[PDB]
């Protein structure tokens, strides 16, 4: 009983059967065997007696298995809820990508009116919001700096009844957690509305405290692109107009003038100079994506381009960020206090490189001459078709999602594909009713992807509601580069982006050309 309940509670048939499998009859997981599955399930590249010695090593409960090179069942239950056997790329946890082309390169985690905690109207602002998403991995943020009393400049919403806060306040912050994240650069954008006092104030203020992390002055060299995320590692930079504008500010301004949008220069040699940048809100964006998609790629190629969620999302909503960097756009902005998809996608996506803020994006979007366009796909490097088979086959303690009373849970899940439009994709399960602690759906749903490089997967865990809508449980987004496969756990998250410690869907991943 007793036994038998710890037994029967943490009973597990599909690992069993995976196990089994495996296995075959014998009670144990040799080397010989741990490799056949390695690559014939796991699909793991690095695939040898190496990897699986290091699996029995670190996961391996049992001395003697573990002495004698074996794997039993929850050695292998162990491996499978780790790091290891997580659908998100261990290795992809970790910078492991070219850190030394131009910024315009990559792709930027930004923050938009950052110092916000709520809505854009009347919500509070705190420098609290400055050091979250800056531990959430922020590179770029957004200071909308006004003068304020006694000589001392302000941010806040500017025309709105948003909360106030000090410039240097949010100078300290920064200064405290720009790198507690990651290593790279970190982007200010300036919104200037201060006096000319107040404005050297800040350029005092600035210098006062960034100290030497302020980056003010062009990297010797540095002339015909923009600096590498290496390059400028540790830096702070600025980004606003450049010479109503004070000199002590604008001379900071080195790689970041703020620009109104000229044209893509393919009519010509040029347009923006490396060192430009423009911004572009939500909506224009669109109109040029589907104007002129390659226009925007090949001048996202050694520009920065930023973009700022609509001024209708008074609410602090954000938009699709996919859809911009399909387009090579490298700073989209998007309003990290607030849960959505969106932050669920964006987050997702910078987990990747080790989450330090910078992801590379793929060849086709960095080179010069492209003829790529996400919204008229043609022939080229870009078209790679693949064939993801995801089986949902068991959720694991999942969190009871509030509710203020003593009810049980009644999931389903959702998958969905997220890249060039042609690839968007969605699927759910059927719903288990009452059951949060060990559903199990063993559904498998299969989608094509023509552009794997600009793909994204999600998992979703919705709470049933037939009245009300469908309380999210959990979720978690995983690029497709770094998307495992084979048997892995998928570890939920909450909307707020932390991590829940034992809510998972187990999966089975399999991607074939
Ligand atoms: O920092 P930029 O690139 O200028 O973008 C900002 C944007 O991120 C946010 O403040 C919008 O509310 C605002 O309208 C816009 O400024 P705007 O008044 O120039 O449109
Ligand atoms: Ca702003
Ligand atoms: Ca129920």
């Amino acid at each position: 009983e007793i036994e038998t309940f710890y037994k029967m509670l943490t009973q597990r048939a599909e690992i069993d059967r995976a196990f089994e499998e495996a296995a075959g009859s014998a009670e144990t997981l040799s080397v010989e065997r741990l490799v056949t599955f390695l690559q014939h399930q796991q699909r793991e590249e690095e695939a040898g007696p190496a990897l699986a010695l290091s699996l029995i090593e670190r996961y391996e409960p049992s001395e003697t298995a573990k002495a004698q090179r074996q794997m039993t069942k929850d050695g292998f239950l162990m491996y499978l809820l780790s790091a290891d056997g997580n659908a998100f790329s261990l290795a992809h946890r970790r910078v492991y990508q070219d850190m030394d082309q131009p910024l315009s390169h990559y792709l930027v985690s930004s923050s938009h009116n950052t110092y916000l905690l709520e809505d854009q109207l009347t919500g509070p602002s705190s420098t609290e919001a400055y050091i979250r998403a800056l531990c959430k991995g922020c590179r770029c943020l957004e200071l909308d700096c006004w003068d304020g009393p006694n000589q001392e400049p302000i941010i806040y919403h500017g025309y709105t009844f948003t909360s106030k806060i000090l410039f240097c306040d949010v100078l300290r912050a920064i200064r405290d957690y720009a790198f507690k994240a990651s290593p790279y650069p970190v982007i200010l954008s300036l919104e200037n509305h201060c006096s000319l006092e107040q404005q050297r104030v800040m350029a005092r203020h600035l210098r006062a405290i960034l100290g030497p992390i302020l980056l003010d002055q062009p990297l010797d060299g540095v002339t015909t692109s923009l600096p590498s995320p290496e390059q400028l590692k540790g830096k702070i930079l600025l980004k606003g107009k450049k010479l109503k504008l004070v000199p002590e500010l604008s001379d900071m301004i080195i790689y970041c003038k703020s620009v109104h949008f000229g044209g893509f220069s393919s009519p010509g040699t040029s347009g923006q100079a490396f060192y430009e940048m423009a911004s572009f809100s939500e909506s224009r964006a669109l109109r040029l994506l589907q104007e002129s998609g390659n226009g925007f790629v090949r001048h996202n190629v050694s520009c920065l381009s930023r973009i700022y969620p609509a001024g209708w999302r008074t609410d602090s909503s954000n938009y699709s960020p996919v859809e911009m960097w399909n387009g090579g756009c490298q700073i989209v902005a998007l309003n990290f206090q607030t849960p959505g998809p969106e932050m669920d996608v964006y987050l997702g996506c910078f987990q990747d490189n080790g989450g330090c803020g910078y992801v590379l994006k793929p060849a086709f979007l960095r080179d010069p001459n492209t003829t790529f366009n996400s919204r008229a796909l043609t022939q080229g490097p870009w078209w790679r078709p693949e064939r993801l088979r995801v089986r949902i086959i068991s959720g694991q303690q999942l969190p009871k999602v509030n509710k203020n009373k003593n009810s049980i849970v009644d999931p389903k899940v959702i998958v969905e594909i997220h890249g060039v439009g042609r690839d968007t994709g969605s699927r759910q399960t059927a719903v288990i009713t009452n059951n949060g602690f060990n559903p199990r759906w063993d559904m498998e749903f299969e989608f094509e992807v023509t552009v794997p490089d600009l793909a994204l997967v999600r998992f979703m865990v919705e709470d049933y509601d037939s009245s009300s809508k469908n309380d999210f449980i959990g979720q978690s987004t995983i690029p497709w580069n770094s998307l495992k496969q084979g048997y892995r756990h998928v570890h939920l998250l909450s909307k707020n982006g932390d991590q829940h410690p034992s809510a998972t869907l187990f999966v089975k991943i399999s991607i074939q050309d």
